[PDB]
């Protein structure tokens, strides 16, 4: 236990390595090296979307990209006034989480309607990959245009050849097992943090071995069955749980 | 099978190496079935240079595996460029060369290294992320050694095996060795079946 | 040992030749010094300790070999070093670059001609592979026994929700053992059952 | 519902520096939110 603490320092001084192989390999617990990649000084976006508006045969075609996998999302618009953007927005925005959106200067994206709908869904809206999209979006769609009668069918059928059947990268995935193995990892890491402020809202008194005296208050990290780890001294240590008395701190 | 790729063909128009995967058909098979459309690699390579401190860092990167191997180069002449080459063809199997349009890869005696190792020499969003992450963890752990030579060859052998990231949690190094043994393997039951 | 590489030096046409064997299956890398000093010894050995997995190494007892600075890679590489086939490796070596010495202008292009020849383009053994083909599937090999030792706790670190026979509530976080097509085998109190693939949701529950 | 109870609670301990006991009790509020009051403050201890 204390021999893989010690471990994961020396190789995460040596090699700055990050907390899950560091968790994976010398089997400690995540808070434990989470904390260990906190405290270097040395070692210190997946809710991005981009919008677009194009046409087509005479029809105006909105697409939304997801920028870490690249992921489309589009549409086909009847006219290209400013409340059917804010429609589209307000679409997406219940669709999948949407926390930063980036556009264009455009007329229709600088309305009332997209400030209102930006507003209700709290939207950070930046005026300034999606050109590759749209290039590679329209010849999918000249490829596959003599399988439809009309327009947006092939527009649906073009948005699925390239989210599932398209596989390419270093490991060869498309993009949807991208974007969702991108945002499961986002959220581990949010219900980590909520657990390790939980935790860390506490305090610890220590006595040490051969002492009846107890020492200054170590701020808890991981209270297990028979082993509690501490921090003292900008150092770690595992201290037995008969030596140990845990309070409530209120230190705000 | 066949006619699950013919199918599957029709519809979605997939390439031959996805369709091989995913319905258990030999390579020739799917090659002429892609070819016969109207409408329409695990030894492939990719080379840059980049500039660091004014030294020339010269850097190769696997591309189905995401494998680094990076050196420092005294100048940007060909003979030096070919003789990189020519020690990554003698260390690992290259059969096909992805490059820029450039100056030094474009050099008669880096020609005459890939006509004597057998390369497809070809000129043309990953080797800029590689480049990225090379260029952080050599920020990153710049002060452990002196010279830039020392930093460069630690940033090599922590990006390759000290980096466990990823969908499947994998290291470059595993996944290059995983990948050329289940190709070689696919190669011999192909060829004795 | 899959892991085990042995070094040694050598000269020729006024240079000085450095010659790495991995030992399990001949496989050679080999470099032109412009010195003998422990500088540039420590640095090829860095290169090849960042190119391919050393775990441990054997050399002899040279002027070069016992610097502190070959100390400090080992050190920062955690390669255990020790002092004591390549001799055998260094005459096919020389003889292939005589063999092929009238196509190369300088000295490198030869060694790492001969060194591209000997790796690939001989084949020979038992089965008859080339030493590329023997190293592959030696490393994976080894790292398929270890990644399958890890990866069935990595598999069992699941958990699963499960519904019994005509009863409207779900059950408690019983862990998961295998996921067939139609058929999920799960261990429940120390009691393994299998449950229809209709009746179970698995998810990791971080919290 | 306490919840002017507790902007009360702050403006009777930004004035007079009540304890978290005397607050629960006269504010009707719970008193971890009355404790965490208390602990705010950079002057006051609670105990
Ligand atoms: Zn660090
Ligand atoms: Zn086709
Ligand atoms: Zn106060």
């Amino acid at each position: 236990f204390l021999d893989g603490i010690e471990k994961a320092q020396e190789e995460h001084e040596k090699y700055h390595n990050n907390w899950r192989a560091m968790a994976e390999d010398f089997q400690i617990p995540q808070v434990v090296a989470k904390e260990i990649v906190a405290q270097c000084p040395k070692c210190q976006s997946p809710k991005t979307w981009q919008m677009d508006c194009t046409h087509l045969e005479g029809k105006v075609i909105i697409v939304a990209v997801h920028v870490a996998s690249g992921y489309i999302e589009a549409e086909v618009l009847p006219a290209e006034t400013g409340k059917e953007t804010a429609h589209f927005l307000l679409k997406l925005a219940a669709r999948w989480p949407v926390k930063h959106l980036h556009t264009d200067n455009g007329d229709n994206f600088t309305s009332s309607a997209v400030q209102a709908v930006c507003w209700w869904a709290q939207i950070e809206h930046t005026f300034g990959v999606v050109e590759s999209m749209n290039h590679q979006l329209k010849t999918i769609i000249t490829q596959i245009r003599d399988q439809a009668e009309k327009i947006e069918t092939a527009v649906q059928m073009a948005v699925l050849i390239h989210n599932f059947k398209r596989k390419g990268g270093i490991g060869g995935y498309s993009a949807g097992e991208r974007i969702i193995d991108i945002i499961a990892s986002d959220l581990q890491t949010t219900k980590l943090q909520n657990q390790i402020s939980k935790i860390q809202n506490f305090r610890v008194y220590f006595r040490e071995g051969r002492d009846q005296q107890w020492k200054g208050p170590a701020t808890l990290i991981w209270k297990g069955e028979g082993a509690v780890v501490i921090q003292d001294g900008q150092d770690l240590k595992v201290v037995p749980r008969r030596k140990c008395k845990i309070i409530k701190d209120y230190g705000r």
